[PDB]
């Protein structure tokens, strides 16, 4: 009883025109930070600010005061350049254990190349 973090958090990308919109499919007795989600691209700075699903506020134990997700949680990144080029989106997130034990942070790559719904390869 105690998830690999593979598990526990599970990614799933939707590529579309207007950005890359990422659904976490998040295990029960788990959550997550949404101050700890972050995407980054390579090449840099196809991708704007981050807008967040509503999550619920909580008193940690780790990290004081936060906005955390239970069940899933959903980030939109819009577009900030055009893109008509592969690129790779490293996607970044942080979750915990609601016995009372957090995982690192992941890191978490995927090849892009056009529309659709893409997975973690590892
Ligand atoms: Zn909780
Ligand atoms: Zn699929
Ligand atoms: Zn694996």
């Amino acid at each position: 009883d105690l998830l690999p973090p593979e598990k526990a958090f599970v990614p799933e990308l939707a590529v579309a025109d207007d950005g890359v919109n990422v659904r976490f499919r998040i295990a029960d007795g788990y959550y997550m930070y949404q101050a700890k989600i972050v995407g980054k691209t390579d090449p840099a700075d196809l991708l704007g600010q981050p807008s967040f699903s509503k999550g619920e506020e909580k008193e940690d134990e780790f990290f004081g005061r936060q906005t955390v997700y239970h069940h899933e949680a959903q980030v939109a990144f819009p577009y900030a350049k055009a893109v008509g080029e592969p690129y790779k989106l490293v996607l970044t997130y942080q979750g915990c254990a609601e016995v009372g034990v957090c995982y690192p942070p992941v890191d978490t790559e995927f090849d892009i190349s056009g529309n659709g719904t893409y997975h973690p390869q590892t």
